[PDB]
């Protein structure tokens, strides 16, 4: 497998009194995002399919730094578990920008409609 | 008695300097719904009955993830101590409908107007 | 680790030389289903890995008033022991429709019928 | 001195990186109100005169539990030190309303106009 | 544990026999309630339970100013002693206004009169 | 060099899973603007120049204490790394006036347009 | 402890035998101003306890272009050694002006001039 | 310390005594910016200091399909060896833009052409 | 909580309408002894409270080459189902009294034969 | 605020018109001496400050079996209310050094008799 | 019952990576030496019985503060789970001088031989 | 394999300020002595042949409760990395007779010479 | 009063899990020897008197880094509390024997006989 | 993760085509082996698993002053690229016994020489 | 220079509540031996010349897994600021005699006498 | 940053213009010597780097009963202002002597006289 992009990223939505929101190490490829405890991907949280994912800008509203996008699927109600999208936070826009622009290269394409 | 459901839930309202915001273990029987420190039930927080308990989705307005109904008493304004509603957050809207439904069985029913 | 949810369901597809259909108290995480003959916990009757689960609606089944739905192993014949795949019920459908989401959040996905 | 309350109350605008948002001890007095590190009252953190001070409902607006209310001095733009409001916040709006009436005994009164 | 209010209280319904109505210093937590002689709190005169106290408005009382409210045991004859009920007056029905909203935060609720 | 102020200033926008929002300690000069994990002024941080900065009040708008003004350069659209703008929060509006009326001795006015 | 502000300012009333008028630099805290012949802060002139000290506007002053203000002890004579009160001079108007916003922060409150 | 980035580039400036332009895994931190021969990280061609680096925009280059930015040490000839510039290359504009987004992260910034 | 040892053991009265005298994998804690099919524990036959429980060495048993002992409530007839005693037996005599030395740390202790 | 101990002691000197001598449950700490009705400590008749108590041997006493000893202030008349010193007793001798070595912790030292 | 003495002690012997030597509040009876989490007496950790109790002074030998003595069954081997002695700690020998003082009264008397 | 005993000891000799000493779950077969981080066996610290292997009671000398046994290599000076023995502690000599009987059946005998 | 010195000693006797092993601020006059909790001298744990104090090297012999001497009374079993000597502990000899030489200026000198 | 060393070390059979034996930078933990150019560490020529690695005395080598060892996995014929062993050279012997007791620590054992 | 060693080494006897026994990364040359807080050597805490330096085992004597040596100057007392010797401590004497055989080549040898 | 000693000593060389020899009062810690008019800290005379200084017993110096030590700049003409040497003396010898361990401490050590 090809990697397109390493980094962390911040899940915004998967967070409470169990596990709260935390950074992980995530891995774009073709074909899945996969993310880790770290860096040293030792520990494996999970790993995503890249078919049928789409891309959206998440309510930044709430005047915070944080900035916000969230994946998604078109063919599906929910896209991992039991939750919608997947949020996923950045610390700038420019960031965001960024890894927008990574998820083209696996397929995964702003907002359909 | 015969268990209706089991299961994690913040509660959102009684929460501040004193005991911060807690997910506590949640035991739902057709006559009461009674919350403790953990899983082992070893130490029980307190038992609230059912009676005239109708429930309302919160004021999820503020741009988060967590998900919130809340649990009144309609023969009064205040549901235990002096909180008017017991606010219970979850990390979906699946897990919120799935709780609200767990609810029906206890005669627990949304909003009657 | 974490429990997601504990409740009774009807096992649908037990032999004759079992009673039959009986009510079991399931316990969900996000590894395994195990069902006890109780809510006590004393005697588990089995401890089925989340591993390849998916999730189907049982063509009705008996004539009954029973809602039932099944758990398959998308990568084998049989999902435990030599089962095909394990038949729950619920009296009603609001319930299995909580049921449903909750197995969501363990990863167990619908479709595959 | 006659003590006219003696409780708990959040401090929610004297707080940051320095002195994170704290709860303190209070005790109103009909011409003072301290507020101590604990209920021990061995660390006296400040004493405050209750001369020209009136009451107001702070901006609760946000969708959080806290329900605040304000101290401020109607013949100054500052209470004290560069505040112009004390907020004070409690966890139900029935211990505001608690903590307004015990004012009125001190005669800090609701908001003149 | 957490103290949840300290303030002076008339006991009302004091034998002849003990000087009659005088007011002591009481401190409520979510367990007990205890008055003493004083604010020093160097002579407690009793540690009522919170357990299975309600509260009653007390029919008007003694021909004076005072406004009066009392405490029951739901399960019992007498609250202490030999009480049945433990009348506390306050000059002002706002004062037993706010101490009615303290009450229910240690779960004595009113009603039962 | 000529110090115009040190003190210490929170910065809102840069923080996350990796640098939670700090309180450092900075040193303005008609030059630079430079911030130290503390006050002894041993560990530097970053040395932003002055050049081309204005400064400019933050949404402020969420109902928080936190006062906030940035910095920006109206020659770029990054003032410093990825960041659009670098936004800094005080106590009060009365500190955020007074840093304001800091940064005018060192060249750096209130948004231009 | 926190250190609130740190700057140069110009103590006006030095005696003759001193040099007259000179600039020295500042360290203020919520319990003490300091003042050192420099910013290495290698030699301390002195250091006032910020207890009952208040602020004045000092009538114009000199005939110079210097905006004059004083610190003067509430409750004595002289604010440190025999002095009466400490004239602070700055050559323009908004820096005195946020250095009174610096003093409010330690409690030296304006007024009796 | 935090990594910022891994992905691969293609160094469009590698001698003919090296097999030319080939694609290598950069791993970029807010300290330097280091290149693999492949994911693996067995073997590092080289680590640069982020320090003095600068981007610039390469005179579109050979007559390819690459997209070619590079960095240039704002202090000195050479950016390592006896190179003068660093010229990275993608078969995108998309893939430069994110990539330069992250650059600017560790601060590494545009202009000087 | 805390496991003290984990095990096999062969229950040596086992009714003949259950295959007779069967090995099983064990765990000891602090509050219960449980017994599965395997050390894979899927299956739990049984979790006995080591509340009154009380051990006894079996009067050689079987004519075998078994070790016995036994496990009996102080404090009535059965100690599980309809078993009076629950006899474990071990090929050896220092298997046997390495489990005794278990069981004391769980609070088993002998006698009582 | 450590509790040293508690325990029953009686106090020898007690007025006639309260009983005589009577046992009282004793709390000690680092600060003070409290003495209950009993061990629920439901009623405390009094609290008294360690702070310049000493303590003495009471020759012998009345003609009874009891060992005593007393608390006195050494920097004035009355202990406490109206008493010179507070006389406690214990039926045995070492239970009286058991509690002088329970004093001198508190730092009531013996002497000044 | 009649409590003999309550008071902290640490127990030396049963602490490890589980759980850590702690020191537990402990009541004391002419039947039973029962400990609990804290002095509010809420969460019980173990209740032994006096019988056939002795004392002993443990291996202080190690130069360290704690004062050591400890508890033993004279018609067994091991007093408690698998342990040979209760060891309990002490910060002085009058301490412990004072505890042994109180055993007497229990019945626990100095080592028999 | 066959599992001889699964459960908790205390790695003596290999702490410091890297791994401090902790406490892990041991895994025995008649092949091997594996242990981990914790009893899900998850995290897997490290896998020891029981060739060769000897034990031996370790310097329990000094005053403390832990009591420690080893094990060692007979046909080496180093039983794992570069550690002489492998110490493990345990809370009783209990405790350690019992994992010395499991060893046996392992293969391990105690000190040869 | 003069001070003879100002330091960090660490107080090795008055530790346990009640207060720690901690390291204090002493304040040593020709009458007193005082410690707090730290330098600002805000929090005064005791004030202790010169008066009968003789100075001794404590049991040093365990193989540890802490340098030990203590202080007694040689008119008293007790220096202060319960305790025989008050134990210092520090860095070096050499930091010792400069407190020693130190104590000589207040009276305390090396043990009599 | 932790570093176990760092040192020179000669790899003594490296290709004609490369300089021949050449002095590179090692770095070891208990994961990897790496060689650098230098100690600067910006060009890593290897890094070498630990896995499988055992170590050899080389029989004296080249007719030199060093003192050789080598590396090689045991469960294959090259240890890296087509290499069969990696033959490490010291100019003195404590020296490669130095790095031995070092590899022992990572687990890299002699023999299979 | 040139480094003979870097690595991690315990300092044993400069620890205490002011800096704790804590581990630093040691670098040794021909010249000094200099330790970091940590590898990244960023962080200098010490540069000690290894002249007039001799290696000496320290009192290992104390049952503990630590092995420890010691340095020191000859031609002094003292070898760093107020101690006689800078102790060292290692996890094995494998890693003690690995590090003493570094020092020889510092011309660091084994106490001399 | 730690406080090493604070005491009176007497600075024997200042200038006539200066009174002559007066005692101040000094503060060491591992980076710098200040000196005060008084333990009061208002006035801070100086506050030397303890960097480059080395101690130096001065030549008994004036016919008084002072004992003379001195502070010097190894690398420099002037130790602080026009000064060479810091003269420092001590009415008595050993009060020289707890001083110079001290220094120790902060690294002056003797020689170069």
């Amino acid at each position: 497998i090809l990697v397109i992009r390493k980094g962390w990223l911040t899940i915004n939505n998967i967070g409470i009194m169990k596990g709260g929101s935390k950074e992980y190490w995530f891995v774009l490829t073709a074909e899945n995002l996969s993310w880790y405890k770290d860096d040293e991907e030792k520990e494996k949280k999970y790993m995503l399919s890249v078919d049928n994912l789409k891309l959206r800008d998440v309510e930044k509203g709430f005047m915070s730094s944080k900035h916000i996008f969230a994946l998604f699927n078109t063919e599906q109600r929910n896209v991992y578990k039991d939750y919608r999208q997947l949020e996923l936070a950045c610390e700038t826009q420019e960031e965001v920008d960024s890894w927008k622009a990574s998820f083209l290269r696996a397929g995964v394409y702003p907002e359909r409609v």
